[PDB]
Order: structure tokens, then sequence, then C-alpha cells
């Protein structure tokens, strides 16, 4: 029968480049800057969110100039868990984050209830502040409960179906090297 | 108010030897993927990340592999005690969806490699049809009993310095070092 690889070949195959590599390290480039400007001096534990975060944030790090610290988060949510309540923890934020300035990185603000219901469990957790960056914000779409802001940002971009660069089609295609969309024939609608 | 940890770390890093530059890494992480392509495009594998240190090779070695693949993460760690890695505690568990896949796993640094031995054979015992391993640094002329005794790939070998950046730690900072540095003698002695 036919093969998830194949498939997935056919997807990026066809798919619509966005943004190319060399534009996505341009906009970690910027927003490393802006991140050193408020946190250079605030001694931050850096949390990644996974899975998503992970290429982000790997290639964000070598970029920021100032000390820090690193580690992990996973949380998962049922769409039609519209509040963030019902939120099921992988890994949990650790009591270590108690009186730390904490920076949150995600691959994509798209509504970011469940980005935002991760940031509010680790302010519970006793962190003294909170700053959550994104690789690419969905900047039109805002949804009740969800995170209304990023603090830092690497691109901006309309509400299409997208990935790479540490997004996901189904698990793969983290891996392409840039920011893509599927095509309208592999678009279930 | 007395010295901090975050100043320490200052005057580490201000003391420390660049061994690699950032730009070295970089033609280190192309040659990896190079040879991992040769070996796996055809494979549809998980690559699985080893929490904390894999996290920034990962991710910088993820957007150089041209074909389809998965990524998942792992985390364990050991006492300097357990020298068999017959106690190695679990924080995340190879997930039972490995059984009969592909699975590379990614880390920072071959030093002694104990625990990652341990996981490796955790993954296999999960039922994976194949286990690759991946590093970033390979301490090569150091080689332990229960440590793994060869990584299939390799982007840099050295000697058996205090060493950091580029994704490993001096206790827990300095991951974001842009290259591969040696702490100064006057810090570590040994």
């Amino acid at each position: 029968h036919m093969t998830i690889p194949d498939k997935i070949k056919a997807v990026y195959e066809k798919s619509t480049c966005l943004y190319t590599s060399n534009e996505v390290e341009a906009a970690l480039d910027r927003m490393a800057i802006k991140i050193h400007e408020t946190l250079q001096d605030k001694n931050p534990v850096i949390i990644c969110v996974m899975v998503g975060g992970l290429v982000p944030l790997g290639n964000l790090l070598h970029r920021l100039d100032f000390p820090l610290e690193v580690d992990y988060v996973h949380a998962t949510r049922y769409r039609g868990d519209l509040t963030g309540g019902d939120i099921l923890w992988k890994v949990r934020p650790s009591s270590n984050l108690a009186g730390r300035t904490v920076l949150v990185v995600d691959d994509i603000l798209d509504g970011g209830i469940t980005l935002a219901a991760i940031i509010n469990e680790i302010k519970a957790m006793g962190a003294a502040e909170v700053y959550s960056a994104v690789l690419v914000d969905k900047y039109r779409k805002r949804v009740p409960n969800g995170l209304q802001k990023a603090d830092f940002v690497g691109l901006q971009v309309e509400d299409h179906y997208i990935f790479g660069y540490g997004m996901d089609y189904h698990e793969y295609l983290r891996n392409a090297p840039g920011i893509f969309i599927v095509h309208p024939d592999h678009e279930a609608s």
C-alpha cells in the first residue's frame, strides 16, 4: 500500500516556499538582538516547548551572548478544550523555576491557548518573569484565552497551512529548510 | 551581595580557549549531514534528541537533512558511581512507537558514553529495528567499560579537555557559546 514517506515527499514537492532558509536565519538574528536587549542581565532559564520549539531554539541559542540555562516542557491540548483547562502534561515545569526569569520558545503562535496555559503554569511554579518567543506568529489570528502577543517574533505570516524549520506536517517535514505552504491538493478542506 | 554564578560564568568564558570556531562547527555539521544522508535517506528514521545536550546540535543539524524523518526525544540521568548503567534514572522514556523503526540518537558529546549506551539499549528493548548514534564531539581516546564503543556519526574528534559550547554545558551554563571552548586550568585544574 501507499507509504507515508512517499506521501510526505509528494507534499513537500508540491508545497510552495514562503521564506527561504536564509530569510529565516535573518529573522533569528533580529530576534536575538531584541532578546539580548531585554534579557542579557537577567540570568534566564530558556525553555523549549516540545517538540516544535527544538529547531528554532537550537538555532537561536548560539546567537545569544549572555549567561543562560536551558530546559524544556511538553504539553498537549484537545482542540475542543477551549479554556486550556484540560491540558495534557507530558513534561511539567520544574520547581527550580522559582524566582527565575524564564523565556519560553515555541515554533508558532497560532491562537496560543496551549502556549498561554504553559506560561500560566510556569507562573504558578513561582517564576519571577515569563517572556515568550516565537519563530512565526499568525498575526491576524487571535482567540479568546489565547496568548495575545508574543514578546519576540521572527516572522509575521497570514493564516496558511505551513510547515518547516521545526513545524511539522503530521510529525514530518520539521527538517524542511525554510517556511512552506501546503499545496491546495493536500489541504484537507 | 556576593559573587554570583553568572559572574563566575562570565569569567570562565572570558578565560576560555577557543578550540573550534562556530564556522568550523557548522562545517562539521555539513560533513555529518552528508554521511547521515548516504546511510539513512531511505530508512524513514525517528531522530531522537538526548536531552538536554542534544538540543543545539540536533536543531542545527535537522534543516540540513534532506529526506523524510520524524523527531522525538528522550532524557536519562546517571550517578557517577553507577559504572554499569544498570541504575540510570529515566525522566523521559523511549516510546513503544519506536517498535520496528530505524532510530538515530543524537547527543552532544561521546565522553565515556555509559548513559548513551544505556539509552540505546533501552531503545532496542522497545523493539527498534536499528539504532544509530550521532555525536557532535567525540573524545575519541576515552573509552570505558559499558560505554558506547563507537558512534556511527561524529562531527569532531577531540582530546580529553574540559570543554563547553554548542550544546555542551559547563554546570548547565554555556551551551550557547558559539563554538567549542576549553576551560582555563585556573578554573579547572587536572
